[PDB]
């Protein structure tokens, strides 16, 4: 940076310390990436200048030539990556892709299923706190108690009983591949619609190394921030049939102007992620959560699922009497970056927990690999085992050092 | 830029063009400026790369010290602008501000009353189209026939009739002072809740160029990127009664991780707006808007409300005969940039318009003075004269060409 420095030492100071924090400590928060050099170097554009209400071709304003390329740009990078029929790339966040899909279909107070919120579903997928649970009437769908596998019994009850208008599949916590011809075959009994909000498989199923949710859904929301490796935002997959309404569900449904710069910035990582390397690389966060998962195993930990088919693991800490809570705070203390995370049929509320939430896609950005896989499972069997240790913790504080350099 | 240009040349070259674009064109699109490169840099930053669902010492994830900072300076800068009891900068946009506002105070069907949409309200402020229309009721107030100024009877007519929940002033395409004393008034009389959205007037509010509505409104909702001159983004000032509820309805409620970067930027764009020289650009743009008035009726225009207290005027093109529709494309043709833009009684539809609305904001951060104000004033009328003219439309493009360089 050049002008920042001179112009606003605070806001530089501090945005210095959290650049030197991402180094430094051994990031393993599921949903969080690195973006590159040239994906920042975008949303850092002029871009922001623009007012682009409206599409590419049929914007409010007049100037939108070039804007209008880089929406197509994006659009058609997205296209290409995911085989969607029509893309909007439009949303500020996956609230508001998801926002918009119920916009466009569910009326106030319409009856939507979605997957139980502690057994892996987002907050958007019905909090009673959130707007999806307040404009609708969400149910759930489970997991099995032993497997933590999705229920598929029970998402067919639950649709049959209920009679949703809308049936929501994917996850923020789940470890396992979603077999979304099953809801799809579920959906189509009932004669609701289905929404796959695949934002934290995005980046998997870009590289072939999770099935592809477009083929069966109706519409597919996500962010474009987790392991699509992108910048902050949200985007809406959809056949063409719907394209129009989904359109005008963004705007003038939901939103106003779109943030050009960060679709510049989304059509950079589109162009990353249909690379050759992109998906040496996602194969790599898939590898690497698969080892991690083996190795905290070896260490004597319990895994929800028994393992993982993709990115992220969820620790039940219930064996080692403790919380994920508990767990969250000493790991904060020696440099690893983990989240409490509610288990399927967690005793313990939300806010304290009996699991914590693990992914790769970060690390692996940074080039970690299999060793590295099992010395931070190691490191992770030394804190955890050894809580009131400040011996222990502070070798745990050193090796992770020693990684991260 | 070092990485974009190598790694992505279709999003370079675009990113180029609209950087060429933005020099070479007279912009008078009312809600636009442009951003310092401090701003820029901000938005560029990794800051994109940290989830920090939650407030400052109360986040969702650890790790959030630094960004913790960085959004604290953006809210106590804000307060500082303002003198708001609180400040909510999490907004993705002037869109999700007012959503938030709205899902804060209003169960699904309430009454609200804003300004008329042709008489200049915005989308937000109940479209049919909108979230807004579609999830409230809402009813409209209107300006004088003839003076086109705010009629304060009529909003209490329609308060007392209508018994709105909230109360909604501000606007999108008005080119006078409001009265937030007379709509606090109003709201106390019907027991109604007051919120002004001050997108387009932000940066005169925090100059002393007009009344801070900050006193007599229960909700402030403003964009960052018009007159404040900052990031695209959105942002919520109340009073500390309204404090949590406002914090939760942006989340958990309408949105999930905030922009941190964008959130970096504000508070860049909330230090500019604390210096001196600010104050002094601010009172160019209203000193520019006022001679761009008066010699634009120099040129025989017929200005909506007869001029301007502000940074926008509104061009009535009956006496002319033409509709804003024309009167945009043919400005388009030699360079300049304005919105077409219904008048208040528009004999036309919003999609043809017997207007043009034109703002000083961004020739003002570009340099341009009194004289320029005259000049642009004059090929305005020029063109609009001789709009069947290309040799008329050539000396324009000249004219044009010789004001940008």
């Amino acid at each position: 940076m050049k002008y920042l420095p001179q112009q606003d030492p605070q806001v530089f100071a501090a945005i210095e310390q959290e650049r030197k924090r991402q180094h430094a400590k051994i990031e393993l928060i599921a949903s969080e990436n690195f973006v590159s050099r040239a994906v920042m170097e975008a949303q850092g554009s002029v871009l922001t200048n623009k007012y682009a209400e409206g599409y590419p071709g049929r914007r409010a304003y007049g100037g939108c030539e070039y804007v209008d390329i880089v929406e197509e740009l994006a659009r058609e990078r997205a296209k290409q990556l995911f085989g969607a029929e029509h893309a909007n790339v439009q949303p500020h966040s996956g609230a508001q892709a998801n926002m918009a899909v119920y916009f466009t279909v569910l009326e106030h107070g319409d009856t939507v299923l979605g997957m139980n919120l502690s057994h892996g579903g987002h907050l958007t997928h019905g909090s009673p706190v959130n707007f999806s649970g307040v404009q609708y009437n969400f149910v759930a769908y489970g997991v099995d108690p032993e497997t933590h596998v999705i229920d598929y019994d029970d998402v067919r009850e639950k649709a049959r009983l209920h009679r949703p208008k809308l049936i929501v599949a994917a996850a923020s916590a789940y470890p396992r591949i979603i077999d979304f011809a099953k809801f799809r075959e579920i959906a189509d009994e009932v004669g609701a619609y289905l929404m796959v909000d695949m934002a934290h498989i995005a980046g998997l199923v870009a590289a072939g190394l999770h099935p592809n949710p477009v083929p069966y859904a109706h519409f597919v929301t996500t962010t474009t921030h987790k392991t699509l490796r992108g910048p902050r935002g949200g985007m809406i997959l959809c056949q063409e049939q719907f394209a129009k309404q989904i359109d005008k569900a963004i705007f003038p449904g939901i939103q106003g102007g779109p943030l050009m710069h960060v679709i510049a910035a989304k059509a950079v990582a589109f162009g990353e992620a249909l690379q050759d390397d992109f998906k040496a690389y996602a194969k790599r966060v898939v590898d690497n959560a698969k080892r991690l998962a083996s190795a905290l195993q070896n260490e004597g930990f319990t895994l929800v699922s028994g393992g993982t088919d993709n990115h992220l693991l969820l620790v039940d800490l219930r064996p080692q009497q403790l919380t994920g809570k508990t767990a969250e705070k000493v790991l904060d203390e020696v440099g690893i970056t983990v989240n409490k995370n509610t288990i399927p049929y967690d005793p313990e509320s939300p806010f304290v927990t009996s699991g914590i939430r693990i992914g790769t896609a970060a690390v692996t950005t940074r080039g970690f690999g299999l060793e590295e896989m099992d010395e931070i499972a190691a490191i992770i069997g030394l804190v955890l085992k050894n809580v009131g240790s400040e011996q222990a913790l502070e070798e745990a504080r050193q090796r992770v050092a020693a990684l991260t350099d």
